[PDB]
């Protein structure tokens, strides 16, 4: 398991947590020096448990699929909560077995569905450590509409920051003040699969992408990534989704 406490939290301990999280994902191989996540894992070993404590010490335990860093559900005191999707029900056979009650949320866990349930796109939802603390508190008391917004924050602070160094840095900047995500942050979140695939395909091709990836950068300018020599590839992306899942 991995842990993170918001009480006394600063940019450095947050950094330690994301490092712990990356190290907890198993991998057998590296492509261009980037851990390549596994095709699959059987049984309970497929799930990593994250324990998060809000400022006041209350806690929730979150289950993550180690093959794709997707959040499947969480435990709050004695009630477990799972997304409404096949992979999450599969996950319920292996974690939080001692939960007294199991609730299935009225949505699946993809951004499209979470944004509809929340009533706002994530372009309009502030993120940061203070926002993570509020999210943990919101999740302790069941409300499907408020939970959708809390999950959008939780996902970006923990799964997305693990996938990209830039997003991890964006969160460290928001350690004491929340701020909506930049356009580059959203573009990055949307291209993880695309990037992961082109980096894997670039191998037998001199490091050149079969088809270019279109992103929006920090200063706000559109851009094309065509080879593994680019910044995104050399210092941004930290984990690769296996092609057998794309
Ligand atoms: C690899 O990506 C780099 C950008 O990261 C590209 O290099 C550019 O390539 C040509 C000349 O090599 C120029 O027209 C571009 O403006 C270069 N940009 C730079 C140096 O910032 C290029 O797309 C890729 N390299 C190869 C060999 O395909
Ligand atoms: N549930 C979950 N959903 C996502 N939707 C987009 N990315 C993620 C993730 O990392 N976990």
């Amino acid at each position: 398991d991995v842990s993170f406490r918001l009480s006394g939290a600063d940019p450095s301990s947050y950094g330690m947590f994301i490092k712990d999280l990356r190290n907890a994902l198993p991998h057998t191989e590296k492509v261009y020096n980037i851990p390549l996540l596994l095709p699959s894992v059987s049984g309970a070993g497929r799930y990593l448990l994250m324990h998060l404590f809000n400022y006041d010490g209350n806690t929730i335990t979150v289950a993550v699929d180690v093959t794709n860093v997707y959040i499947m559900g969480y435990l709050a005191l004695t009630t477990s909560y799972f997304f409404n999707e096949p992979a999450a029900d599969l996950a319920s056979q292996y974690v939080f077995r001692s939960a007294r009650r199991k609730i299935t949320l009225p949505y699946s866990g993809n951004y499209e569905r979470l944004q509809i349930a929340a009533g706002k796109p994530r372009e309009k939802i502030p993120i940061g450590l203070p926002a993570l603390d509020t999210a943990i508190s919101t999740l302790l008391h069941y409300d499907s509409t408020a939970a959708a917004g809390a999950l959008l924050v939780l996902i970006q602070t923990t799964a997305e920051a693990a996938r990209f160094k830039y997003i991890e840095q964006q969160i460290q900047e928001r350690a004491y003040r929340d701020e909506v995500p930049s356009s580059a942050t959203i573009s990055l979140e949307n291209s993880w699969s695309g990037l992961s695939k082109q980096i894997q395909l670039a191998q037998g091709n001199n490091g050149v992408f079969r088809t270019p990836t279109v992103l929006v950068d920090s200063k706000g300018n559109r851009v094309q990534i065509t080879n593994v020599t680019s910044n995104v590839v050399t210092s941004n992306i930290q984990l690769l989704l296996n092609t057998k899942n794309i």
